[PDB]
Parts: structure tokens; sequence; C-alpha cells
């Protein structure tokens, strides 16, 4: 089911804590006072509680605003939201009697990361734009499309609570609001990040690597190609608005002949990647993994940076790069 | 060697702290205290110190149950294990000259998780045996089945406090203490929980599966076959009484036939896993997966609990256990 | 469907004849007569023919009480059953206009091994207990689960007949009657007979093989941990109250972890098993295999027999059963 | 162990019914008389029976010289003896209290096709010999080797018969009677049947076939090699009378090596043959294949036969032994 518009009454009368003045603290905040909503922020004394001071909010440290709040958003980075909600949230939610907590992800319910007691809502409200295109939208009038999961009904209410975020956040009306999941929302997440992402990256360094290796291509006309011209980007605005088929009636006969008969025939071997990694995601062997690698201090994400950013195809990008002058 | 009744001499006069009043600890500290030993009780305040005060013991906070100790039974979660020995216990052995502490477990001896002190007695004395069924046994006037090890004799009379807790406990006389070891132990328990366990629920999964996807059977016809009926409980206690053969004269000989052949026929198959699971749990392998799985905050055992929980199988089982008026 | 409760009105003023007094037979005769039937018991003259009359059963030959009856429940072992019905059953059935003949197993008529004429109600009224389970069952004022099926509907009220049977055996109300068939119950009985005991018996024999042969475990640790114990009697019964995976709970953290992620691990290889045995019972393989294994004489029987009773576990299981003093053969 | 001489008293005035007086049964019976023991003989009325007759036994029909002894050897073909054992022999024994009934052959004891009863002593006292050799032997002063084995020890004094008949028949002393089994004698029996004769048949055939298809050898040429001189026999006498590979220094030293090379060499490959015909035996997998040819009439035996005699070899054999005068 899909959701178009919603009742704001069940967030009317409520302090609403934002914690975390971030990307989606930022927008999420100022457009739930915009439509007449008690919004508070908690953060810790960095520049974004200077930030949401100037810009006119009471703002207070996490566990006062939690203290404070019959809502909170924990709309902080995923890979430190573990140990704020530990340190600094999950003491204050002892004491509630009732209390609604939302997340933008999915990640740490999903996998049982950050289990909320049994009292609290424990609902996402997660979009599908970037934040800087969120206020844009919301400045032409425009709502965008959130993903709507709940976890945990303690007050029986919960469904109501993700809708009104919704609508309190400019997403509907305008946009829509998918019924979805914690764990859909993080499997989708991941997904992405794990299959089209990388298999897209390592499929324009094989390009790059095969082009100057094995055929003596300079190495700027392979970037040219593979994706240092602007090409890239009007294919991905083409895609989002005509639809990802049709985009292509744009190119020669030559171009969708290619790209047609190349899809279908590696279309098995993208799809068993897919398979690998979706159940690999959807086990919790990933959180696992991720987990144990920032346990660890991060040396294969450290050595497998250094070893993309000193690539002979990003070495060659940064020399293309300054030649342009970007 | 088996050992069938010991001299329960080296523990009396001595002060004996059952750390945990958990399923193994309220047992083991009830049946010393029934057989005149002088038994204190180590625990937090949980509903477990409520039940230990209610049942006449002394019971103290770990470290000082330890301190007022000789002889101590670590009778907590192998999980929590570590952290307790080293917060709460491993301080306090650093004063005592002599001392004996016992487990019910070889894990974390085993796997060098717990290393006590070059003074400390290092015993087990492991049950195979639930904790109702030890009560129920006590109670008949009967023994229990226990495995012995020492990974360390500092006073050199280890055995003789490990064969004297055996008989405190009430496992001898009557049943039998096996000389064993932490590590033999630790296989032992692991082994099941990785090889047989596992591979049933698998094979009753995977009947389940098949008969209701493929062959078109009700759930409710097929979670009475694969194990919703009283069948496996029955079979369970024959092998246990008869043995695992001698039992399956009571059924037809088509299902003596038909199990026999299929048995001979998948040997080599359970046995490579059994070959596997072994050699993983021996290197320390398993050690390392579960503590690290413990450190990432169990994501892997969370969503695995959800994927069981929510099996066409286990939903099935939902509604069949209501329809029958099971606990849900 | 389920059924929950049944009209027994199918089954007033006919006699009933039970052919065979064994576990099944006794409980389904006495509990019908309890449930007031006209009752008559068919048996050879054995101990079983003694015990029926000494529990105040009129007793006959096999064909006389087909002959007396209108419904027989052919409750003999199934590896007789083809015989003793085309022997002292199948000729008499030739006579009857109308006939409801009643199975406790789907083996036989399933794998057409036996093939009552076209006149006959052929149905099935299968318990999911052991014999001595239904007596205490019934002594408690409770039922039991059947599986209900009809091969043939000659009257077009063997449903009904098979309804009827199952409240006559004291199943429901209470229990439950599953519908279901001939075949399906065939197929049902021999998946577990052929997949998850055999597969089950042979990880808990690798176990103790490897223990003692490859780690220096006693053959007595070895036994204490696989099976000689209690355990597995106590899981059995929380599996059947609480649920298979309900009752890990109960069990330690490391215990749950190493139990969920090796089920998970193995999955597809116990499957790959459970696919093979299904597809050779569903065709009728496995039907001739055991029917040529029995008109050879049971050499295969009786060699795996002795291989499986003179194994190193069975010999060391005997000496543990005997120092714990347990029944040894 | 081994056992080279007995005490004869256990049989001594006891009647010993020799059921079946062919090869193995006139052979077993005339030695027992000659060394005073009270010898009848159970047979149908054939030319056997007249035989025994006329050499001056007491002859009866097999129930009724097993209602007279007290001990019986049943010597008659493996193929026939359920039937007769089932008709003939066991009505009698629900009669007896004590009796011992003695096979020279393990199967159908081994695969549990005749099962005596409880009060029945089950022994096997087996020559490894074929019954013109055993006549040879005594007529010489000389015994033979046997293997004993006992199923069902009902006297506690079995293993005392099975030494006593093995005496009785001459085996001991001079030769030697081994510690046995009905299990081990069949699996021994049929081991042979299945991999050494099976494999060397093939070969020879396969040699035959190389030769003649692939390198142009006459079929004449091609027999002589293989077997139709007399290489194969004295070869066979040599491995009997000094040892199988001792053997080996009355050839070529071109002869020795070509032979010690290939022996290592293809160990590994007739191993696994032997392996897989072992267990097949041993869980009475041969024993439910035979019993099920018997009963389908024995379509493969009748065919392989035609197949066997009907083959190029087989025809060329035919022709060079009518050329030779065979
Ligand atoms: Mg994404
Ligand atoms: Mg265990
Ligand atoms: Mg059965
Ligand atoms: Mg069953
Ligand atoms: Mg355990
Ligand atoms: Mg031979
Ligand atoms: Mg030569």
């Amino acid at each position: 089911k899909t959701v178009l518009d919603a009742n704001l009454d069940p967030l009317k009368g409520k302090t609403i804590g934002v914690i975390g003045y971030g990307n989606q603290g930022r927008v999420q905040a100022t457009i739930m006072r915009e439509n007449g909503l008690n919004v508070i922020v908690g953060n810790v004394k960095d520049k974004y509680y200077e930030l949401a001071k100037k810009e006119g909010f009471e703002v207070y440290e996490i566990d006062e605003a939690v203290r404070r709040s019959d809502v909170a958003l924990l709309l902080i980075p995923d890979e430190v939201m573990k140990e704020v909600y530990e340190k600094k949230i999950a003491p204050v939610l002892q004491g509630k009697k009732e209390f609604v907590l939302d997340f933008a992800s999915g990640y740490n319910v999903a996998f049982g990361l950050i289990r909320p007691p049994k009292s609290v809502d424990t609902i996402m409200v997660a979009p599908r734009m970037v934040g800087e295109g969120i206020m844009d939208l919301h400045k032409q009038g425009k709502g965008y499309p959130v993903l709507l999961g709940v976890k945990q009904d303690a007050s029986g209410k919960a469904w109501d609570y993700a809708k009104a975020i919704a609508k309190g956040i400019g997403a509907i009306p305008g946009g829509i609001a998918v019924i979805s999941s914690f764990e859909e929302e993080a499997l989708l997440d991941l997904m992405s990040e794990h299959t089209w992402v990388p298999i897209l990256f390592g499929a324009i360094k094989a390009c790059y690597d095969i082009a100057v290796k094995e055929y003596g291509v300079s190495p700027e006309a392979a970037l040219l190609e593979f994706y240092a011209s602007g090409e890239l980007a009007e294919i991905a605005r083409l895609i989002a608005e005509e639809g990802i088929f049709n985009q292509m009636v744009h190119h020669s006969t030559t171009s969708q002949y290619g790209t047609l008969t190349r899809m279908f025939k590696y279309y098995d071997v993208v799809r068993r990647i897919v398979e690998n990694e979706a159940k690999y995601i959807w086990d919790g062997s990933f959180a696992k993994e991720w987990s144990l690698e920032q346990q660890a201090g991060y040396p294969v994400f450290y050595r497998l940076w250094e070893l993309a950013t000193q690539s002979e195809m990003a070495k060659a990008e940064k020399e293309l790069y300054k030649l342009l002058g970007r």
C-alpha cells in the first residue's frame, strides 16, 4: 500500500526532539517547525549546536532533549548511533511511560543493535532524497518519497505517528509514503551499496585497465569514455525522468542493440551477485562484518581506500582533472 | 577409568560457595547442604537471590561469597562467566594461598578465556542431566552421570576435590563419574549443538517444506508427522532405557528396514559434517566466532531467531498449537 | 481442512469388525465399545484371540468376522496384510453389496498392493500416537490427532464413515481429524523413517565414532553426551508442548547460536536427502524395494541388524547400560 | 588361532546323518565311517541313493535320516538347501531337545536364509579342497585345510563338535582347522567369485579383443598367448607349491620386472573393485541380487551365458580347439 496524505494531529501539543542537526536533522526540524510543531534539538556542542541556536531552536544535550520530548527523531549517523543511544538515550527511556522513537535508517533496529524498551513506539520515516533536494522541493511547495516502518507498536498508534511525521517533515502530501519496514529499508539501502554501485565502479575500472594496458589507449581518452565526460549524469537524469529503458530511445540503434543484447547476456551473472549479497545482508552477516571492521580499527577500510586512490586509474584521473582545471 | 564412589572428607569443615543460583547452582547447592556441607551462595540481587534466601541459604555478592569460601562452584552462564570472573572473582583469588575453583562447563577454561592463577585447583564436575532430572533422581535416592576434569593440580589433591564434589552433588554413588577433561567436555557439548541437533531440526524443517510445497500436504498433517505429536519423546525415552538400535524392535519391520538402510546410506554425509564441526571446535575457531558474534551485538543470532520463528513451519506450528490448546 | 467433532450416527446399528487385536486393534475396539458401538473382533487363534475373549469381545476367524460385519478396521501389520487380505477378506468382499473397509495405514492401498472392489468404501483413520498413549489420553478424557482419507467413495458417505470412526475411536472431539489421503499418509510415515530418523541416528553414530577414534574420548563420555543421558526425551517433550524453535529459549545462548547457525548451514544438504527419499516413496520405488527384500528372505535387513548391533557404539552402549543398571540384551 | 588335532570323543556313540551323497557328502561319510563313527546317509532316491546303498551305508529319506541322527552334515548345494531344509529338516528339528547341524558352506546361515532353532548347535566345517583332492590325500594318509565356525552354541560344546567333525572327516591331523565363521567363509568364497576370477577372465578377454581388433593378430596366435597353451596351469601349480612371488624366479628377469612394476601400478584399481564387491557381499546385497535373479527366472544368467559363449573369443576358441583335436 501507499499513503498520499495524513492527519498531523497525533503530534499536536507534543514536544518533538530532533537528535542530530546534520543534513537530515536540520531539514526535518526546520520543516516540522514551519508546519507549527513544538520542535527542540538535541546535539553535542559542535558547529551544529551553534547553527541550530542561530536558526532559533531551543538546543540541549541529547539526554536533556530526550527527557523534555514525547517524540524523538534519532537522525545521527548509523555508525555512532549505538554508542549515543546506549549512553545518552536508553537511560532516560527507562523513566518514560509512553514514547515515540523515530529513525530515518532501519539498520540499527533491523539487526537488533538498538532495541528500545517494550513501552516505546519504534518507527521509521526514511527519505529517498539527499537533504539539499528536500529543502529545494519544500521551497517549491512539492513533497518527496519516504518509506514508513513500525518495529514495535506499544501505544497502538505507531502507524499514525509514522504517517504524522511523514506529513510533518513535508514528504506528504505531494510525494508518497510507502508501507515498508526497518528490515526492508536496511536491505534496500545495503543492496545498492553492495551490488550495482560496486559492480558499476569495478566495470568502469576494468574498462580503463583493459583499454590502457591491452589496447594502448591513452589514459585521457579512456577516462573521457568511461566517466570523466558529462555522459553518466545526463543518462542518470533521463533514467529518473523518462525510465531506464524508455531513456535508451535517445541513443543510436547500434547503442540500443549492444546494450539490450549484453544486458540479457549478463543478467544471470549479476543476479547471482545480487542473490549472494542480499542473503548476507538479511542474515545479519554484513552487520557483524562491518561492526568487527570498526572494532578492529578499520584496517581493511583504510587499505582499500589507499589502493583505490593509488590505482593507475585514480592517478591518471588526478592528472586529467588538473589539466582541465577542476 | 570410571569412578562409582568417593571420600567426601576433603570438603568437610570447608566453606563451599555456589556462585549462581540457576538450574545447576540451585540443585548442586541444595544436595551439598543435604549431605551436610557448609554451603553459601554468591549471586547479584535477582529473582535467584530471592529464591536462595527463601530456601534458607546465606546469600552474598559474588566477591564476598568467594572471599568467605575455600571452594567455589562457578555455575553461571558461559556467556557472562568471563566478565564476572575478571571483575568479581580474579581480584579476590590474588589474595588466596589455596583455593578450589570448580566448573560444570569446560568451555571458558578449555579455550583459555579464564586462566585461574597457579595456586588454584581448577577442576570440573559436569553433569549429563538437565537439573529438574537431578532433583527428581535425588528424591528417588539414585545418582546420575558426571564428567570429571582437572586443568591445574596446585594442591596435589585436585582429583580428590573433583571426586568429593561428585559425591557432594549426589552424582555418586548410584551414578558414575567419568575421567574426562575441560577440552573433552567442551568438545562433546558443542559437537551435539553443532551437528546432530541442527541436522535433526534442518531435516525436520526440510520434511515439512517438501511435504507442503511439493506434495500438497496440509500444514497440519505435515506438523503432526514430523514433530507435533508425542512420537519424538517416547522414542528418546526407549533409546535411553533399552538402546538406540535395541529400541527399533518395537516398530514395524518396514520402519526398521527403512531406517537401517537409510542410516548406512547417509552415514558418510553426516560424518563429513561431524568431522568439520569437531575440527572447528577443537582449534578454538568456534570460540572466536561466538565471542565475536557477542562483541558485534548478536546481529546474526538476532536475524536467525527472526527467520526461524517467522518460517512457514513456525507460523503453521503457532496456528496448530492454538487449535490443540498448547501454550503459544 | 480440519474436523473437531463428528456425527457418530453412520456407525449406529452396524456390526464393526476389528481385524487384528494388536496395539491399534485392542485400543480402537475397546474405545468404540465404550462409545456404545456393536464391535466384534477377527483374529487368528494366538495369545491375541485369548486376550480379546478375556476382555469380553465376540472373537471369530478373520473371514467370519468380515462376513458378520458392515464395517471392518484392518489393523494388522502392513507386511502381512496383503496375504491375509487376499486369502481371508477379498473372497468375502466379492459377496457384499455395501461395505466399509478402514485402515490405520495408507501403505498397501496407496501403492495398489490391496485394491478393494468398486462396491467397497475404502477409508483411512490413521493416528499420530503410539497406542499406550491413546489409552492414557482416553482415561484422561482427552482426544488425539488422526489423518482421514478416502481412496474410493462407493456409497457417497465414505467421508461420513471416516469422521464417524474418528469419533468412535476417541480421536475427536478433544483432538483433531485432518483431511488427508492414503498416498499422503504413506508418504508422511515413510519420509520420517527414511530421512530425519536415519539422519539423526547416523549423525549420533558419527559423533560417537569421531569423538572416540579421533579425539581420544572414552566410550562412556561419548555415549553420555550423544544419547545415553536423559537429554533427547526432555527436548522432544518441550518441542511437542512449546514448539521446535520456542523450546530453544531454555538452553544457553551459546547453544541457541550454535544450533541456529548450523541448522541454516546444513539445511540444503538434508533438503537434497529429503527430496530424493520423498520422490522414491511417491513413485512406488520403495514399495518395490521392500517387497523384494521380503521375497528374497530379508538378507540385507538381517545383515544390517547384525552390523548395527555389533558396531563399536552398540557394544560400548551394552557395557555402559550394564554399569548404570538399565535393561541389557 | 589354528587347530592341528582334536578329541574325536564328542561324536562317539552318536548317530551321524550325512544329508546329500554328492562330492562332499560321499567323502565326508566314507572317511567318518573309516574312523569308526556311526554314519547314516539321507538323500532323495537318485543315482546317489543307489551309490550310498552299494557302498554299504544305511540310506533313508532326508527327514528320517535327521529323526535318527544326533548330528547331521547338510552337504547339498546351497541353491537347493533352503527348500530342502524348510520342507524335510526344520519340521523334524522342532522335535529335538539337543542337535548338531553342520554345514560345509556358510552362505545360507550367514545371510539368515536358514535359521535353525535356539536348541540346535549350528556349526561349520568348510574344506578348501575339491573332493577328488580329499580322497587322494586320505589314500596317501595326509590331511587337508578346513575353516571352522559356530553361529549358535546351544549345548556349550559346539566348538568341540566342530573340531571333532574336522578330525572325523580326516582334515586333522596332517592338515589344519582355522577358527573362522559362517560370515567369513561366505565372504571369502564370494570375494574370489566376484573379484580376482572375473577380473582375470575379463583381462584375458580384453587381451584377445585388443590383440585381434587393434593389432591385427590372428585369433589362433592370440588364443595361444592368452590361455589356450599350458601356461596358466603350471604357474597356478608353482604358486600353490612355492608361493605367488617365490614362483616368479623361474621366469626371465624381463618378465619379473614387467609383472612386479605393473602389479604395484594397478594395485589401487583392483583394490577399489575388491572393496566394493566385499562391502556388497557383507551387507547381504549379493544374496538379495542372486535370490531375485533366481525368482525372476535367470534372464541375466541366461543372456550372459549366451553372450560369453557367442563372443568372438569363444567362437575362435571352438575353431582352434577343433583344429588341435580337443
Ligand atoms: Mg542507496
Ligand atoms: Mg550435551
Ligand atoms: Mg510405520
Ligand atoms: Mg512416523
Ligand atoms: Mg550447554
Ligand atoms: Mg572360492
Ligand atoms: Mg618376457
